[PDB]
């Protein structure tokens, strides 16, 4: 009898429950995009997760495209994210740094020397992108030369040595919401003619070789890769989703990984009429352990450990509002209730005060 409470064995590590932290922007980093004390609070707060995954985190300057997210390039970015990692050891918890590009989906005036953002082809986000002086309209994304790719890879080949360093349990590839490696994955946001474009295989490829070349600084079973089939955030879309993502799932069980993290998008059946991707296609094409995401409660995370259809399940929006969110799930506790108003952006107020049971 398994449910939400289980214990599990994570590579080495031993998680006290089934409940992860899900990976959530707060962008409360400060000057050179470097976490402090409040941010160590914040997690510190929450560490009863079975594991945590902090928020998106840009591996090299041109991945950053918001105002005030923390990055892991810099030493003394790897510093102030010491004194998270050092308060999430103390209080007895588990965390793993989500490395992040953002691809196309930034603005110049957050690029070194104003420059373009980067992509796999050059098209423009429809609408406007927040900068320091307010929102302003996406520009076009430079295509990246073909000769370029190894140095995307370089980016996060340090950027995970850099996580080593600022003494994380492990890395999580973000490879969706329609980020720079989501943007390669998908044919609506790439077009490219090389080997990174066309077929799957080649537009899965840039995911590929990040992953092989962080599994070069960690051991393989603390790396984990992030997807998300069905959403359509970002204007990142592919035309096949069961394809595509059943041929990840599979290419991805070369690597020996920590897990397959799937953020279900919430709205995927009310827009596309039924369900094109169904989560037990990946489940049975991924070996190893499968993280779920998506509007998740005890009842609902208790089921699909239960039925065999993942063995983790990851809360976002809950964990913003309940740093306790485990013995509350676990007692049936009243929950705190999410301010949208203070998810990104601030201090203090909506992250480090919503209370304790
Ligand atoms: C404020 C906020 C920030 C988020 N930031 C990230 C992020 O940094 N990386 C990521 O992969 N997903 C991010 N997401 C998506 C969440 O991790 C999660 O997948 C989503 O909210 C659905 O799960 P939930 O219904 O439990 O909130 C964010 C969502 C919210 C609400
Ligand atoms: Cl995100």
């Amino acid at each position: 009898n398994i449910n939400l409470f289980s214990s599990y064995q994570l590579g080495e590590l031993e998680l006290p429950n089934r409940i992860v932290m899900a990976p959530l922007t707060r962008s409360r980093a400060g000057e050179g995009n470097v976490p402090h004390q409040l941010n160590a609070i914040y997690y510190g707060q929450r560490a009863s997760a079975g594991l945590i995954i902090a928020e998106a985190t840009q591996v090299t300057p041109q991945g950053q495209g918001y105002p005030h997210t923390p990055g892991i390039h810099s030493p003394e970015q790897v510093a102030g994210w010491k004194l998270v990692t050092d308060t999430v050891h103390q209080q007895g918890g588990r965390i793993f740094l989500q490395l992040w590009h953002v691809g196309r989906i930034s603005h110049p005036d957050l690029q070194p020397d104003g420059g373009l953002p980067v992509a796999p082809s050059a098209i423009a986000p429809k609408g406007e992108v927040l900068t320091y002086e307010g929102k302003k309209p996406y520009v076009t994304p430079r295509a990246l030369d073909t000769s370029e790719i190894p140095a995307i890879v370089e980016q996060y080949r340090q950027g995970a040595a850099n996580a080593l360093a600022a003494g994380f349990d492990g890395v999580e590839i973000h490879a969706a919401n329609g980020y720079l490696i989501d943007q390669f994955l998908r044919d609506g946001t790439n077009q490219r003619t090389d080997e990174y474009g066309g077929a799957i295989e080649n537009r899965a490829r840039l995911l590929l070789e990040v992953t092989e070349a962080i599994t070069s600084v960690w051991d393989s079973q603390r790396v984990g890769v992030r997807l998300s089939p069905l959403t359509t955030l970002n204007g990142c879309v592919d035309s096949h989703p069961l394809e595509t993502f059943g041929y990840v799932a599979q290419a991805l069980n070369r690597f020996n990984l920590s897990y397959l993290h799937i953020f279900e998008a919430i709205d995927a059946d009310i827009r596309h009429g039924g369900t094109v991707v169904p989560t037990s296609h990946l489940r049975d094409r991924f070996t190893g352990t499968l993280i779920v995401n998506g509007g998740y409660t005890r009842e609902k995370g208790d089921t699909v450990i239960a039925n065999k259809a993942a063995d983790l399940v990851a809360f976002g929006t809950l964990f913003i509002s309940n740093p306790d969110l485990p013995e509350r799930l676990e007692v049936n506790a009243p929950l705190n209730q999410a301010k949208p108003t203070t998810f990104y952006g601030g201090g203090e107020k909506g992250y480090t005060d919503y209370p304790f049971l």
